[PDB]
């Protein structure tokens, strides 16, 4: 039905885990201070291989350069499409497959309240011309939609059970000094806050380090496995990674929440589907 | 009566404002990660110029160097005196603060919520003992317990001060209140404007100035703070003014003796309370708000 190109204009970044304190107190500022920036997109995950940032312009200029700091190219504009399956199962036949039929590479951000699909700027016309077909096609301007007008990748699944949360914004002061010691002085992590709305992907080990009644879920004790994708970084030119893996999921009716970071893409299934997920996808 | 002195070799540093954001990793995990190091003694002095720390050796080692870093040169040791006329370091003006002056003993100050501080410089430890054994029965605070103990600046010169009209409240938390309120007090510390600087020849009396003071020091927290930065936290957490008197024009360094003198014997004189703090540039007496004028009175003589 409708396909909104949000107002976030978006850069995508990598930090270097021995960088990281160097970012404290522009993350901190991030995270936790909305009256201290104009920033309404901030996306971050923790992998073992850096941290994965992604921002809108005014959250990008509190980020001071360093060799820590690696910056991919273009602005990437965010797509959010208004009973279904969990996270990318839902728009892998309406958006990802007609995207990467159309060449179009995404980088995929699966949250708790919905799923962000970013694209390069330089594609727009193309994303159009694309999904017209499917969709009514909105910009969002001042808050109010207006119509828009004139390989096969290895694969890995660790132990880890995950955890896909939100929470109170209200009460994100109550777990600040834990979060702050999880993310930069303590391996998969997402935090995001996206438009006011958090959502949070954590080890259930991880969990247990939290106050106990203040992480949030529709579904108590869902846990999800993790499916890493990709042997050598993944770049940002190619395309139809998330298809080869959303594809095969929606056509099984398995639920998949979906995160790119800076070099891998990875997935999240239910954690005792784990075996049909790797069947399905080594088809 | 008693003396003691605590088990806490500390070192004193300032983070120049502009090189705060280097700092804040380090910092953080002092404030309010207790787990992460073990470190006992640390107060963190936010100034318009700086953010003074004096901490144990053991937090010193979280601090790398840097062009925005500066270190005193010396370890100093820490005195407490325990007596419960006008209180604080005024308490202490004839019995201590007035003979160490007189023996080139040059001190760091440090008023808390709990207690008055008094930093020596540890060469310098057997002159205290031998001035102030005669007034004091002096023990020494080893694995928590007392021991009885039985065994290059300018010349002093009379430094000019400043008088910032703002007030000031000398607080302490609940520690396990010291979470709900960290994104409050990491704003309030790391992320808020400050006070451009001011000298006390062109600013005799600023309107305002830029000053937050926080201790953790065995557990036991202290703040002083704007009287007007209160309501950025809630009223039942903090658990409860004064005027300052900011001292100096060039940094004072560490070696002039009889700048705490100079203040306090006065302020005893007078009968006027005093909390004391020294950071890694000025001094800073903190007077009952009310008796400002007569201090200021007594200070110009
Ligand atoms: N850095 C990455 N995670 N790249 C992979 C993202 C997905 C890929 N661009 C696609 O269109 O299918
Ligand atoms: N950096 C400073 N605040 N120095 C002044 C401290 C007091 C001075 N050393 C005295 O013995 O009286």
């Amino acid at each position: 039905m409708e396909l909104h190109i949000l107002e976030h204009r978006v850069r995508v970044l990598s930090v270097a885990r021995p960088g990281l304190w160097l970012y404290t107190h522009p993350l901190i500022k991030l995270l936790f201070l909305p009256r201290r920036s104009r920033c309404k997109f901030f996306s971050l995950t923790e992998t073992p291989e850096d941290y994965t940032l992604m921002v809108d312009e005014e959250g990008f200029k509190e980020l001071p350069p360093s060799e820590f700091l690696q910056v991919a190219e273009a602005t990437w504009l965010v797509l959010n499409v208004s009973v279904q399956a969990a996270g990318v199962t839902k728009i892998a036949r309406s958006v990802i497959a007609p995207l990467a039929e159309h060449h179009v590479s995404v980088l995929m951000l699966s949250t708790y309240q919905t799923d962000f699909i970013l694209v390069r700027e330089q594609d727009l016309s193309v994303v159009i011309h694309t999904l017209a077909q499917e969709f009514d096609i909105y910009r969002e301007v001042g808050g109010e939609p207006v119509p828009v007008t004139r390989t096969v990748h290895p694969i890995q699944s660790p132990q880890n059970r995950f955890c896909v949360l939100t929470l109170d914004p209200e009460t994100l002061p109550a777990i600040a000094t834990t979060l702050i010691d999880v993310l930069f002085y303590s391996t998969f992590f997402a935090f995001s806050l996206i438009e006011g709305y958090i959502s949070i992907v954590m080890d259930a080990e991880t969990q247990k380090k939290f106050p106990s009644d203040l992480l949030l879920t529709s579904s108590s004790g869902e846990l999800w496995r993790m499916v890493r994708i990709g042997g050598q970084p993944l770049g940002f030119d190619e395309c139809g990674i998330v298809a080869q893996i959303a594809g095969p999921l929606a056509a099984a009716d398995i639920s998949a929440y979906y995160i790119s970071t800076f070099n891998f893409d990875h997935a999240l299934v239910p954690e005792d589907g784990i075996g049909s997920v790797i069947e399905v996808l080594q088809r």
